């Protein structure tokens, strides 16, 4: 009978109603006539509603929902509007806004970590040595040499007619992608532009298969500068097998720290267009799409071969058993190094524990079941069977196009 | 307006205009995506609907407003009129089922669509004449293992009256018995209509792969019960190609999957018991059917078999279980001849399938969640491909259990 979504797990036949969706101030893309979930992208008084949204939501967290002291942060905050067009984020305000685009994000499967995150303000930057010195900052407290800590830095918000803080990395931490003669790429093929914008202004570009991108980085108004992140800082891990000992002679290697800087935060209408977040890995992102996608480093053949597969036809499976002992391979390698890691059954199995504190704090979860679902083994991780709503909410985390 | 679809490993671009076309809404709202739900919950009208499923069915063969087509709107609108419903001519109900399974967003395999034998059984007027039809149906789908894709059309719904239905889910299903430990022996998927066919008279075997029997509903009466003979179900028994332990698992699958509780809806006409079959692609026995933890779920069972450690997630056993199970579900059925896919092909011909239907209709409806294969999903091309999800008609139709 209830007037929300109904949500079902098909594994144990449990249901819920989803009622935080009704809280949900933007449309997606889908109609009633068609549904547009798999798409990756989809494409004044209004700053004031959303203030006055996130300042009630911040008063209700903190249990002083209707007091004097929430009717004067909001009175403060019309008169900022009402004389600068714009207003600020109270240090504390800060700090839950960031955790809340975390526990809003409906493409994450670690949300079960989310209110244990280092909130860096950098609101004070003013420069892109600056941002440089915060962000090498970042990397240390977030790496801690391999006990991986989540965190975000947070850089100044957009200004009325003043230009955007940017890091144009699309991560803090990535491999170049060397386009080659015969048309092929060296390196990640994902970075190829990235890789050659970082050329062009003035990068002496490596020769490998796993070199560590420098970052580009943009104060208001000014051209990118560039940054080399001192090689002591990049924590990697070199990659071998428990078992097949000729692994660790293929040279692969990947890095322990993923960190996302090109999403915009937004908070009570506020646009943060520099805030770069990290975590810890699930292994399958690794393992699974970064060395096993086709576009990317595409290994999948050649471990096969390796593994003395028969390529040459679909029904061998050698595609499914070369990725597994792939992914094997990240986990094994992380272990061993001591760096911070999730295998996908892990991660959704903590997942599901997330959906349930969830549904009894606010009454569901928004989440994008197509990449919450891991790219291996899916019915065989408890997510697969779980009903998903997926919604936008505030607090959030926006993709944002390439600035350039 | 018109949805932009994108191949991310490609990077190729197409507009999806087909979805004009759907006339019925989904679950999904600007407000909240519910594309991962399983199910979500006059003369006028029907008249409508057959007029457009005529003019689909003439612009088909190519006879758009010719004569046979204008008089045959003609003959629809009058006994519409006077009788309230209508009846489809033999070669339109071919057409309409074919459509329909063309529609079905959650097949993947839809390359094979304009290959489909059709029954007509709307003649049909007693349980005992639905057993005949479905035990043809069986034998021709089954062929000695080089399977055939069949539907049968038992007679359609009646505003006067009940339901042709088959009770079975599957008109090849193996039992769930429920034990006195409240453990099954058997498919745990299948324990209801165990007890259905108990209650209703038959005597149950007491293995974990029997074949259940028929229960077949004509209009307003009890279901009946009919057994199917043995020889008319193949069956593979399961073993693997390097692992010699796995045959004595005593592991084994039936070649043909049929579902028979599904409401084909053509034209404003809606067929309550339209069973249909086509041939299994492998990840459905291997994953879901033998390792999914409400059905079979072997795979702890073959990962201590193989000596993994399973004390840990993070050694992988499941997923190399997983692959082993498949594994021998391909190679079972190569080996005793029966048609089979296995994912990667099948998402392969998929994909050949949304070129096709790009160029023939200018859009194909599909839902992502259900034609990503269980395994291995991101190492198929469809995990990279966008999908737009919408209803067209004709269509099958998800309905309730009769009981
Ligand atoms: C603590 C360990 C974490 C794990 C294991 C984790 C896991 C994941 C995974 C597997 C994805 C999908 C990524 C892909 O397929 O490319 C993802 C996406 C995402 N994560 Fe988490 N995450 C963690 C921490 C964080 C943190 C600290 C934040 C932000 C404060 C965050 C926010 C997001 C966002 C916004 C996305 C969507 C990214 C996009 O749309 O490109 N995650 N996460
Ligand atoms: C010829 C070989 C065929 C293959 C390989 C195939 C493959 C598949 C697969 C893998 C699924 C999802 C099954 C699941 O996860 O439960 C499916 C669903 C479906 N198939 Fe096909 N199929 C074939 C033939 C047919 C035929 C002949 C029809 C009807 C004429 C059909 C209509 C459907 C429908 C309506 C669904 C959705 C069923 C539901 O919602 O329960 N398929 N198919
Ligand atoms: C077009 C496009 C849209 C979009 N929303 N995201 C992307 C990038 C997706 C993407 C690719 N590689 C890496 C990531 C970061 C994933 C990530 C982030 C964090 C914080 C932890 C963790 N375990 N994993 C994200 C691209
Ligand atoms: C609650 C519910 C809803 C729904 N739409 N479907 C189902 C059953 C789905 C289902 C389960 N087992 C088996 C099948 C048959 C799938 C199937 C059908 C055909 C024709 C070919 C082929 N390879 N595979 C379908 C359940
Ligand atoms: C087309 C499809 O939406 C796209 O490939 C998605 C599917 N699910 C995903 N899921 C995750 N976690 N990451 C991804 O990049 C993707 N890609
Ligand atoms: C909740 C979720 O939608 C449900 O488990 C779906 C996911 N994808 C599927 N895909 C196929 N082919 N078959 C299924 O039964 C399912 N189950
Ligand atoms: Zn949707």
């Amino acid at each position: 009978g209830p007037k929300f979504p109904r949500v079902k797990n098909w594994e144990l036949g449990s249901i819920t109603y989803d009622t935080l969706c009704a809280q949900s101030q933007q449309d997606g893309p889908c109609t009633p006539r068609r549904c547009l979930g798999s798409l990756v992208l989809p494409r004044a008084e209004q700053l004031l509603s959303q203030a006055r949204d996130f300042i009630n939501q911040y008063y209700s967290s903190i249990k002083r929902s209707g007091s004097q002291a929430h009717e004067e942060r909001l009175q403060e905050v019309e008169a900022e509007v009402a004389s600068t067009g714009t207003y600020h984020l109270r240090e504390s305000e800060l700090v839950f806004g960031a955790k809340q685009a975390w526990r809003n994000a409906p493409r994450c499967v670690g949300r079960i970590q989310w209110g244990k995150l280092q909130v860096f303000d950098a609101r004070d930057c003013s420069s892109a040595q600056e941002m440089f010195t915060y962000i090498c900052n970042h990397i240390k407290y977030a790496t801690n040499r391999g006990n991986l800590r989540s965190a975000i830095t947070v850089f100044p918000q957009r200004a009325p007619g003043r230009g955007d803080f940017r890091i144009w990395n699309s991560q803090l931490v990535r491999y170049a992608g060397y386009r080659q003669q015969d048309g092929s790429v060296r390196g990640d093929p994902a970075n190829v532009e990235i890789t050659e914008l970082c050329i062009q202004h003035g990068w002496t570009p490596g020769n490998g298969r796993f070199d560590v991108l420098p970052l580009l980085l943009q104060a208001p108004d000014e051209a990118p500068e560039l940054f080399v992140l001192p090689p002591e800082l990049v924590l990697e891990v070199p990659l071998e097998h428990p078992t097949l000992e000729w692994f660790a002679a293929l040279g692969l290697r990947w890095y322990a720290l993923p960190a996302v800087s090109n999403m915009l935060l937004e908070i009570g209408g506020l646009e943060f267009s520099a805030a770069p977040f990290s975590g810890w890995y699930m292994s399958t992102e690794i393992g699974t799409r970064d060395l096993c996608d086709p576009h990317r480093y595409n290994i999948l053949e050649d471990v096969a071969v390796c593994m003395d597969l028969d390529t040459r036809t679909t029904s061998s499976l050698w595609k499914d058993k070369a990725a597994v002992e792939i992914n094997l391979a990240v986990l094994h390698s992380f272990q061993l190094a001591k760096v911070t890691i999730v295998d996908h059954h892990a991660a959704t199995v903590s997942f599901m524990k997330h959906l349930d504190n969830e549904q009894k704090a606010r009454g569901g979860c928004p989440a994008d079941w197509a990449w919450i679902v891991p790219p291996i083994s899916g019915s065989l991780t408890p997510v697969f069977h779980q009903e998903m709503v997926n919604y936008i909410l505030s607090p959030a985390f926006r993709y944002q196009p390439d600035p350039w």
